[PDB]
């Protein structure tokens, strides 16, 4: 309960656990303040290094270069609640250390009277289920294309097209924060005017992620407008933002936080280098955010099926026992009816939000016939019943499936 | 002067100049609005992709890895000043494209006028040699020892020696900020309470880089609290802060800002990944830090001199004709006598901030001679004569070079 554990792989020409304890010795104080290695495990080595390194180079250290997962064990006290140098102190220089060719973290353990000391999910699932009013089903989201280049009036007339397709959550994309061509507090009031009109005659709530990515004053403006004009949501870049901004932000808005995860792709892309996703979205928590991305099966990013689902479980897995604090997983990229089995497959439950561009707008059929499309693929899986077969009594799927 | 421009190196099996209009697209509009491609020129191919790709092998796609550096325009307009969202429309989403196996951000260039939205340095070089009372000759500092561990008033004991060894700054280490072991609020009082004797006593002021890394709100607080104190300058972990942090904090404190960049190796060791320093200092120069790292000249982490001496020229570099925002390069990693002759001919002048550990504080005659062997380095190469030749004149240095 003194301490938190870090796991990582680190590959390095010189000894495994000599560098482990350089590692646990830099990041803390070189019996109250000494991190310390618990576990070393070596895999196989590496024929060539995963990264350049000058310090090693400028010794010729020879090879081959060995490989190693490892876990470090820190005392609490030397970080108390802090979530940035939690950070500098799990990851940090870490990466830049001379004995090292590859460092990647992959996952941490934290007590739960730690976790306790920051931020939980204000709503998570059941609030996110409890604004879109959706029970037992997935949240169906887009996102408003083109991605920036809309004005305020053809984003708002946009939404009300979307809305009438029948999805349940809408986006802004990630590169539309605060444009000349649609400024953050012109496209609320607009978008919102359409949304609220929407729920008056059709009786559904639909949220409406608005990407409120800036410095953290002008942030916490633009979330109290979002609110005053009946928004239930936000959205920010969170690695830009950073951990110190959305802590902040958490507190002040009661709206629910949606976390953009763009960048962390530099973040994760070479196996030997960066952060897992599990230690990734355990910082991330523990700033408060109520969902995170986790893209998608099948689908047209880099990564695979496998991180895709494991990421999706690290979403749903409290972060400490009787923590209750899961969030909502967002899949996105190439999502559509046919990508709907493997993603309840994945997952377990209906708990998540399935994000669908062409999947929904390409539909032969419309719009509307592709949000149905993939309304009932999730109504076939969840009965239990092969998409193809369902299909035989479901025009609007039959006619996805062929298309797609 | 409606655009800004950024420059990659990406990795793909398929077409250069077609992933490279992928690239463009996604980051904008899919001629207000759509970013172009300015410049393709085609490298030589990786017989091996730098990278795994998902959606890449899912298809058999076949090699080599063609490389190419390319450079891409985006319409101001998309953006306005927001820091994050432009961090989230050059980088984002790009590294994680199913049609890469490589995409690293190597440099980025705005306009004047783009620049002025954003926030300037309060102090950089200037008011940095103004706080420290260093007129012509390099800032020598030293960080505190253990990193973190000691009480506050262990802290101060150990500030007060270090003052008395004749540094100019001194820093906290990246992991301590807000410890069990020594708060924030009692480390600034306890060592402020030393410092503001020291300089009394000496006519001396020393410049105290207190790391008030946090939640913003309380780090608002912090550095409050470090100017009723009479610092001079606090320390931030930027990458983990954030830029929506920073650029508010930035605001509202008077103080230098210490940008520490710990966790930058991971968004850069691997060439064909993340952000070269260009871009990264063009991003983090925009939330107007005063001082930013470069690691160090034959150091001890795994950066090249290659990479140290241009880092330190890009701090040098105004981020647009007229702007006048250079920020002070601190060097650091086994800096000591030994390191001053390269660090002077990297920077081509005084306006830097020489960070020494061991160096000073392992000197064989104690930490005050080490002090005296590092301000004789400086004063030999000004001068213009080898270290050898003036180690003869010169004893502190002189068994500097016989002792490292």
């Amino acid at each position: 309960e003194d301490t938190l554990e870090a796991d990582y792989l680190i590959e390095t020409p010189l000894d495994p656990a000599r560098v482990a304890d350089v590692m646990a010795g830099e990041q803390s104080s070189g019996a109250r303040s000494r991190a310390s290695v618990l576990r070393i495990e070596e895999l196989e080595a590496a024929a060539r290094p995963s990264l350049p390194n000058a310090w090693l180079e400028r010794q010729g250290t020879p090879g081959p270069w060995r490989r190693a997962r490892i876990t470090l064990s820190f005392p609490l006290a030397n970080i108390d609640a802090n979530l940035p140098t939690l950070a500098a102190t799990v990851a940090g220089n870490l990466y830049d250390l001379g004995e090292v060719t590859g460092v990647r973290l992959l996952s941490l353990r934290l007590p739960a009277s730690y976790r306790a000391r920051f931020e939980l999910p204000r709503h998570g699932v059941a609030g996110t289920r409890a604004l879109t009013d959706v029970k037992d089903r997935p949240m169906i989201g887009t996102i408003i294309k083109p991605n920036v280049g809309l004005s305020a009036a053809e984003t708002a007339a946009l939404v009300r097209e979307l809305c009438e397709a029948g999805v349940d959550f809408i986006k802004d994309d990630e590169v539309c924060a605060n444009p000349a061509h649609a400024p953050l507090a012109e496209r609320v009031r607009a978008v919102m005017s359409e949304v609220r009109r929407y729920r008056e005659r059709s009786g559904r709530p639909v949220m409406v992620a608005f990407n409120i990515t800036d410095d953290l004053d002008a942030m916490r403006r633009h979330a109290e407008l979002v609110e005053r004009e009946g928004g239930s949501c936000v959205m920010a870049s969170i690695n830009w933002c950073g951990f110190s901004a959305i802590q902040s932000l958490r507190r002040t808005t009661p709206l629910v936080l949606h976390a953009h995860r763009n960048g962390y792709g530099m973040m994760s892309r070479d196996p030997a280098l960066g952060m897992s996703f599990q230690a990734y979205q355990t910082l991330w928590r523990l700033s408060g955010v109520d969902h995170m991305h986790v893209h998608g099966l099948a689908g047209k990013f880099a990564q695979s099926d496998a991180e895709v689902i494991e990421s999706a479980r690290d979403c749903a897995t409290p972060l400490a026992a009787g923590c209750d604090d899961a969030v909502l997983p967002a899949f996105s990229s190439g999502q559509w009816a046919g990508t709907v089995q493997a993603t309840f497959d994945a997952v377990r439950s209906t708990d998540l939000l399935f994000m669908s561009g062409g999947g929904i707008l390409a539909h032969p059929d419309g719009p509307a016939a592709g949000v149905t499309s993939v309304r009932q693929a999730w109504a076939a899986v969840q009965a239990g019943t092969p998409l193809p077969v369902y299909a035989e009594h479901m025009p609007e799927l039959r006619r996805a499936l062929a298309f797609f």
